[PDB]
């Protein structure tokens, strides 16, 4: 679909067998969701935003479907203000930026 | 233009005048730019993000050219780590998300 920024591009994820409101942040390198148990092994990593860094789980080859769009790519989840979707899924599903 | 997301969205804008690299960053609520020294009044805000919040300089009705689409609107100036066109500037030059 075709989505204006007029507001925040928030759309329904399934990740784990849950369903999720997450945030198409393609200023994002990387997928950041908050707390939440996932299946498999996981590494502990640190990411930087705007404001510091964070200490997050990371998920390798995890299925997860964005907008109704299967995507299997990494996953980070940590004390994240809000679930993003970063560029590392974006490309899976296709998305780009068009004006 | 599309802009794929294989890569950051790096893209040269144009404000008081000076030439700049900026984020195109669907994930932004407001524009925030690296420190610089910009005239005129401002009122003080805080934007957080992943690691926390950062202290920023709140400007209004700043004009912007993006990639030859001008703009208009608020501009945050503070230590960002990295220029961010968000959406109240997005809107403005027409960009939407496709997949
Ligand atoms: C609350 C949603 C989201 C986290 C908000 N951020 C925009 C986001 O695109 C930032 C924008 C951003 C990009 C690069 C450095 C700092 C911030 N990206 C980001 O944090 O991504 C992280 C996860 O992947 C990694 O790749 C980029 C950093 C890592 S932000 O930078 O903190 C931000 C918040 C409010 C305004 N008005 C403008 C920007």
């Amino acid at each position: 679909p075709q989505i204006t920024l007029w507001k925040r591009p928030l759309v329904t994820i399934k990740i784990g067998g849950q369903l999720k409101e997450a945030l198409l942040d393609t200023g994002a390198d990387d997928t950041v969701l908050e707390e939440m148990n996932l299946p498999g092994r996981w590494k502990p990593k640190m990411i930087g935003g705007i404001g510091g860094f964070i200490k997050v789980r990371q998920y390798d080859q995890i299925l997860i479907e964005i907008c109704g769009h299967k995507a299997i790519g990494t996953v980070l989840v940590g004390p994240t203000p809000i679930n993003i979707i970063g560029r590392n899924l974006l490309t899976q599903i296709g998305c780009t930026l068009n004006f």
